[PDB]
């Protein structure tokens, strides 16, 4: 059956703790939609609706990259009022996280799955709905972890929430 799919880096629990706590004490609940705190994740390449054929392709592909492990520090935040989203992130993003959303994208694209041809902004998004322009403080402080693997999710909505669900996980070489 058709899965709508997405690669993303996760985060530690300790880390999305300390982000949730820093989005409630910053932002009230009309400022947007709040993302749930097991949903808190980096996108590195969306997929959109693709079969079991395709998905089993692109995993394979997905095995075959070969790349280290690396430290993403989150010293950045902001507001994108088209997209309507608040986001956490990076301002200067390891090559290796580049590296390997480049890597996916040309994959998925060489697979026929659907295309925006949008530059990569690495970003974990806090808030949804976005609309009035609010004011965004700086992000907590260490928000720093070592990346370890890159995992495909499957997203689904279950009684009132978003739902991303594991299905591989690939771990970088070290
Ligand atoms: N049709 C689409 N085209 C481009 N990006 C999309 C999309 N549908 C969803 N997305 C985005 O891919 C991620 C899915 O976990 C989400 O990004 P973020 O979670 O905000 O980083 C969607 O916004």
């Amino acid at each position: 059956e058709p899965q709508r799919l997405f690669f993303a880096i996760d985060l530690p629990a300790e880390i999305r703790e300390q982000i949730i706590h820093w989005r409630a004490k910053h932002f009230p609940p009309e400022a947007g939609r709040p993302v749930a705190a097991d949903n808190l994740h980096l996108t590195l390449a969306f997929l959109g609706e693709v079969s079991a054929e395709k998905e089993k392709a692109l995993s394979l592909l997905a095995g075959r990259i070969r790349q280290p492990g690396f430290t993403l520090t989150l010293d950045d935040a902001g507001q994108w009022l088209r997209s309507r989203v608040v986001w956490l992130g990076m301002r200067q993003p390891p090559r290796g996280l580049i590296q390997l959303a480049n890597m996916l994208r040309s994959q998925a694209a060489r697979s026929g799955c659907f295309q925006s041809n949008r530059p990569f902004h690495p970003h974990i998004t806090l808030l949804r709905d976005a609309s009035e322009a609010v004011t965004i403080p700086p992000p907590g402080f260490n928000w720093s972890y070592a990346v370890t693997e890159f995992t495909l999710y499957a997203s689904s909505f279950a009684r009132g929430r978003t739902r991303y669900t594991p299905l591989k996980r690939w771990a970088l070489t070290q």
